[PDB]
Parts: C-alpha cells; sequence; structure tokens
C-alpha cells in the first residue's frame, strides 16, 4: 500500500484515515509543481509535473493510492477504499451504509469542497483584508447555507453522519470542511455542525496528522 | 423503489440506468422549484415542504427504497448498479473502488465547467460574442481531464473492466452539459468514440425520448 | 457634409430619432452587425462591421458613427449631443451648463440604465423570458434598475423632462437606452412618473416616423 | 462656490486628479460609501452615501458630485469635462468638435473600458482566482478589453495623446477607468503604445500627489 502526496494536500485524508489505523504503509511524497522551480528538472523532487508521477496519476494531481494491482486517484474514493478493506469499524457495515458514505462523500465534494476551498484562498491570499474580500466570503458563505443548515438538521439527532459512529464519512466531511473553518462567522449560526467538528478533530489521529502536517517542510 | 426528480434533471442518471436495467419503479416527476412560477397549487417541486420531507437539502434526484433515502445522483446510480445492475455494476471491490473514484472525477473534474457551458448556452447573451468567449475559456478547465480520458481510451474502450458500466453512464453524463458546443471533443477523437459507443445505446435513445416528451 | 452610419436595428437609432426631429438633411450609411450577415466578407456580403471599408471609418467596428468632414465621432450618445447643440435648436443645451446636464444625464443613461436593461431584452430574444427562470433572471436586471428608474420617479414627479423643462437630446438619449427593456410589461408599474415620461418622448411624430423606417428593415 | 463631494478612495479620483493639476481652490466634502460604516444613519456617522444629508445632493446615492451656485452634477466624466471647459485652459476643449471627441472619448470609456477593468480590479481586491469562476472572470473581462485596447494600440501609434495631441481631461478620463485593470499581468503587453500613455499620463505631478492623498487619506480620532 503506497499514498502519493504531502501532508500539505488533500493527501491529508488518506494521512488521517491511516493514522486511525495500525497499518504500516509506504508515503511517497510527491510535491505540487507549481511550488517547485523546476519541476520537469532532471534534480527536481517528485511533483505532480514528473513524468514518473504521471505515470502513476496521469491527471497530474495528488494524493494517489496503488496496491497490487489497482492505482486509485481522489481522494475521498482512496479514503472509503482503504476503510472499506482495512478501517474496520471505520468502514461500512452494509451495502447500503457503503452507498450513504459514498453518497455523504459526493456531497462532501461537489456541495462543500468549492465554496468552503474559495473561502480558504481568499483568506491565504489576503484578499479577505479588503472589503471586496469580506463581501466574496460572504457570498461563498451562502453557497453554503443549504448544505450546512441540512447537517444542522441531521446533527440534531446525532452525534455522526452514518451509524451513530465516526466512520470515513465523517472524516471524508469534515476534511472538505476544514477549508472554510479560518472563517468564524461561518458555523455561528450551525453549533451542532460545528461541535461535530470540533468531534471529529479532537480525535488522536487528527491531532497526529495535523502535528505531522505542521512538521512538514514549506515549499512556495 | 421510488426515483425523485424529472428527467430534465440529474435525475436522468439513475433513469437512464433504470432503463438499462429494465427495472420496473416508482417514478415521482418531483421538477426544479426555479422552474415553477409560484413554487408555493403549484405542481411538486424542490422547494415543496411535501419533498423538503424526503430530501431536506432540496434537490433531485433522490431515491427511496425501504429504509433508505439515498441522495446524490452519482451514488443512486452506483447503488442500484451494484444491489440489481448485473454486468453494469462491479465484480469486485477494486472494480467497485475505481467506479467511486471515476464518479467523484465526473463530479469534481468534469461537471462544474461541463455545467458552466450549459448555463451560458441558455442564458441571454449566450450566442453573443461575450457568450461564445465565455464558452471558450469554460471548455479551457475541461482541457486536463479531457486529455487524461483521451490517453486511457486509447487503450481501452469503456473506464473500467473493458465493458460499460456505471462507471461510463456516470461520467457520459456529466459531460452531456457541455456536447451542445461543437467544437468540445474535436481535440479528443478517443473520448468522442467512446460517449458515441455509450450514447447509442438503446437505453440511452430511451431515456432522452422520454425526456423529450417530458 | 453629414453622414451616417448604421441600420436603424441599432444604436443607430438615436442620431436616426434625433435627425428626424431636426430634419437635417445627411447621407444614411447602411451599415448592419456582421453576425446578421452570412459571410460578413462576402464578394455579395453587405457593408457591415467587420468590412474593412467601414473599419476604415471606425477602427473599433462598431455601429452608429457620424463622419463630416475633418470629423469621425462614435458613441451613439455624443453623436446625438454633438448634432443636436451645432443645430441650435431648442433640443440642443442653451449654455455650458445645460450641455454639462446632458452629457452628465447621458453618461448616466449609458452606465446605469443601458446595461440591466440590454440584459432584459437579450432574456427576451432568447427561447424566451416568459418562462419562470427567464422571469426571475428579467426581475434580477430590473433590480438593478431600480435605483436609477426610483430616482428618475423623484426627478419627473417634479418635471416634465431631465433638462429646462423641455423635450432635449438628453430625454431622447435617456428614452433610447430604457427602450431596451421596455418590453417587460412590468418594468415601470412601480414608476408611474417615468412611464408617463417616456410616453411623452415616445409620442412626438419623429419617434414614430424612426420606429416606422426600423419596423420596415 | 465649487464643491466636491466624495473621498479620495472612490471615482472623486477623476475630479480630484483635474482639479490638482489645475490647482484651482474648491470645498473638498469627504463623503465615504455606505458599506465601508457600521451605522449609515448613525449620530456618529461619516457623511456617507446613505446619508440622507447626501441624498439631498444626489438622490442615486454615488459619488463623486459637484455643487457650483445653480447646478449639481453628478457622473464622474461629465464632472471633469465640466471643470475642464470652465476653468482647464488646454486641458480642455479649444473647440466644439474637440469637446465632442472628449465626450465620445469619456463615453468609450465608460462603455467599453470601465466595466471589464472594474471587474478585474475587484477579483483582485478580493484575492485574484480564488475559485474557478474568479479565474474565468478576470479571462472574461480581459477579453472583454482586447478590442478597445486595439482600437487605442493604433491610436497611439500616431498621436501622444486622444485630443490635440496634448494632455486633456479626455486622457484623464479614459486613464482612470484603464487604471482599474492596471495591474492584471500582461493586460498591456500586447498594446505596448497604449502602456507608454498610461505610464505618461501617470507620472505627471498631479497624479502622483492624488495617489499619495488617496493612500494616506482617513480620520483622525484624537485620544
Ligand atoms: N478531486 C481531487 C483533486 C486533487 C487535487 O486537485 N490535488 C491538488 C493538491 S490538493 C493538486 O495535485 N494540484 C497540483 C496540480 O494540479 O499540479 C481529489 O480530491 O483527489
Ligand atoms: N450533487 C447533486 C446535485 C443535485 C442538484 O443540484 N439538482 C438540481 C436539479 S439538476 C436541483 O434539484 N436544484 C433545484 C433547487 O435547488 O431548487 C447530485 O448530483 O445529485
Ligand atoms: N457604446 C456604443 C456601442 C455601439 C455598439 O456596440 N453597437 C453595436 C450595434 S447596436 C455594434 O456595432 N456591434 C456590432 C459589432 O461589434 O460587430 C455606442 O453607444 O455607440
Ligand atoms: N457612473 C458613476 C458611478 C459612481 C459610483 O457608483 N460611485 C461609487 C463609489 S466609486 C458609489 O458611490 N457607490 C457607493 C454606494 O452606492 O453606496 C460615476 O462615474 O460618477
Amino acid at each position: 500500500l503506497k499514498i502519493y502526496g504531502v501532508y500539505r494536500s488533500r493527501a491529508s485524508r488518506p494521512l488521517w484515515l491511516l493514522a486511525e489505523l495500525d497499518l504500516p504503509f509506504e508515503h511517497v511524497p510527491v510535491i505540487q509543481a507549481n511550488r517547485v522551480a523546476h519541476p520537469h528538472g532532471p534534480e527536481a523532487p517528485l511533483n505532480t509535473a514528473s513524468a514518473a508521477y504521471l505515470a502513476v496519476n496521469p491527471l497530474g494531481q495528488i494524493p494517489c493510492l496503488e496496491e497490487e494491482g489497482l492505482i486509485l486517484t481522489e481522494s475521498l474514493a482512496i479514503t472509503l477504499h482503504i476503510a472499506r478493506t482495512q478501517g474496520g469499524q471505520l468502514g461500512p457495515r452494509s451495502e447500503p451504509e457503503d452507498a450513504l458514505m459514498v453518497s455523504w462523500s459526493l456531497f462532501a465534494a461537489t456541495a462543500v469542497e468549492p465554496p468552503a476551498l474559495e473561502i480558504q484562498l481568499i483568506q491565504r491570499s489576503g484578499g479577505g483584508t479588503s472589503p471586496e474580500g469580506q463581501a466574496a466570503i460572504a457570498i461563498a458563505a451562502e453557497r453554503l447555507r443549504r448544505p450546512l443548515a441540512r447537517l444542522e438538521r441531521h446533527f440534531a439527532a446525532e452525534d455522526y453522519l452514518v451509524g451513530g459512529r465516526f466512520t470515513v464519512a465523517d472524516l471524508n466531511l469534515a476534511e472538505t470542511l476544514r477549508y472554510g473553518q479560518a472563517h468564524p462567522a461561518l458555523l455561528e449560526p450551525f453549533p451542532a455542525v460545528a461541535a461535530w467538528l470540533d468531534r471529529c478533530q479532537s480525535r488522536p489521529a487528527f491531532r497526529l496528522m495535523m502535528e505531522r502536517r505542521a512538521a512538514e517542510g514549506h515549499h512556495h
């Protein structure tokens, strides 16, 4: 089992999951090409533009999973696969539970990640220091209103997405939401959602993943 | 087995699959609220309290089947294909994994740009010079994923297992959004050939005929 | 002397209307929008905004355009102001201050009114605006017009025209930019004073004459 | 007396720049955008676009606005032309034809350049390509500016200024609308003559001074 991608990327999803498990694996750090001066260079560290990596993931993105006879792209698919084959109770007990996890993951990828990622970039870019950046964050937050309200309703009676227990479905949704976490007002209207995200991030494996992510070298 | 949503929506994905499997089901034609003069009498729509009781998110499609309410068009198709799809579903966990992967790729890399092309074409200034420029830009967002598909289809006729599966169906539908753009697939003959293999299927034609009559 | 480029079914309608009001002799050179022509460069293609012969007059490739000896003037609202001011009649400014006012109202028309109104016409032009989705798109544009229209409502509740209490090129310019969204029936329902003003402008013989010729193309 | 409403950090920069060129005495009345004030109708709110007292001057609630004896004039580009014509000397029109050209160039600036350029400015202020929609919006705006810029490149291939071979309010007006998209990378790469023209207008002492004022503008509260 090999996982390609640095902690400071969507590879954080499968890395967090593996941290939840007592499973050895090979971590192949691959950096985003834009963070490397001469990515094509014969002496450049393995990155998303490296020919050697494109032979693994033709799309040139991280993360990517490679096992004996299987190459899998898409962070949320990678985690679901790992959870169902190596994750024990973090994986689905039945096909309907698996379907629910796939559904929550697609919900996370299509309804939550885009607007949340937008908030993250406005913030990191420094754009949030202008009235325009602030207005833009509010517009992105409005795109998240329906998804967040639906989640608030769900967490009114449940502590987790599926089966009354933390599963890869929570991990997957929590990671997409992490992008918009830096905006204080985002979860203010949604206490139950904030409590759930706090519940997921208080886990030892998350803290460990985040500490490893912090210790990772930065590249611009 | 109940499917909520009109043919003229993402419900077309599970509707196409149900046609492929010739499976009986109860179709509940919920329409997008923005297509109704006054959603709040009006036809059952995404803003109807009666529908929000089914899917609080207020979107179609939605599947309901003996103790299971499932949303997300691409998840519904995989679920139906795995439980009653035969060869259209996965033959192993790894195939299932690949199908889920291709679906997320379809939803995150293909659908957003493809949807933008459609939205521009149906807009007031869609056939204007600005419109044509916007579509070309939206189309550029698809170069990376399309080129990647071109490389895959250069060796295989289908996404998984060398046979048509719910994986191809899912991707094929996300791409249909930008199909109205004439030059979209000119640079990608392999993708065009694959898409034609999917849309030449009787079930696809049947779904589109039902969509036209709607 | 005066040559006006552009068909009636375009912004050339503004100077054409004014010329009808003034009854001034001029040469009307029919130039149609390229997108309305098949092979804009064919030997039998009509003179259009993409024609090399026209780009020689207006490099920007747009209509209308005014051409006098020693002056090529683009921008429909500038053309009307120039024609009216030089003719020196009551449709033009009586002083520099009235001229400034007319220029201001013209920029107001060009920036606050034309964009949203044009948007409404385009929506109607496409398959339809009558559809719930089209109506919603039109409502969005009508909302961009609320502040401008409300301000016009306040102005017309005290005056019958924009400047000097008389019909001038300023009224003509504004009326033409607002005509784009006029097809949406409800557009001026909340603004009775504006609708009354628009009626006074469109009731003029010269306006009706311009429209008749427009319908003929 | 001549009153100019609006802060430097707004389109009031247009008449303020012109006024700096002429060194003409006038009363600057600071009026800030309402979205920059917590409680625009509050007792301690600075005069703003939502203030009832300002709406009495300009019903549209926008800056800048000019007020002279018996004249209230809105629209930044009409304001500059009016000042130029009445007290600008050579910065104003020498004849009716020149005046017509200045009005025409101002309308071209307001309709062909300002909208797309502003779109670029707003997206840049918010962070740039912070989403697929943002990158696209910038690319669309840049494409909308292609014809206008190319038309300008042709004009500046033989002239150093828009009208009369000298700096006039026409240049000032167009330059301010283009300033919005100035930072976009390579926007003017294909248009060196346009770029040199903008540099020509912006290297003037009055422009630099206006920008210095714009950068330092603010209210002092003694504590
Ligand atoms: N939808 C994918 C997206 C993966 C992705 O875009 N990854 C980024 C880093 S978070 C990347 O590899 N970008 C660098 C590049 O495209 O060159 C997934 O969730 O796995
Ligand atoms: N990611 C979802 C999106 C579903 C969706 O956005 N559906 C649209 C119709 S195609 C809708 O119900 N919108 C109507 C509304 O929000 O009122 C899926 O793929 O199922
Ligand atoms: N702001 C200008 C705009 C002129 C304009 O865009 N005209 C259109 C016709 S109404 C045109 O010539 N477009 C055809 C083309 O660009 O090829 C004015 O008001 O004169
Ligand atoms: N077309 C006008 C537009 C003026 C305008 O929209 N100004 C902005 C500030 S640059 C404004 O006052 N908006 C703030 C508001 O409406 O509250 C002109 O050029 O004078």
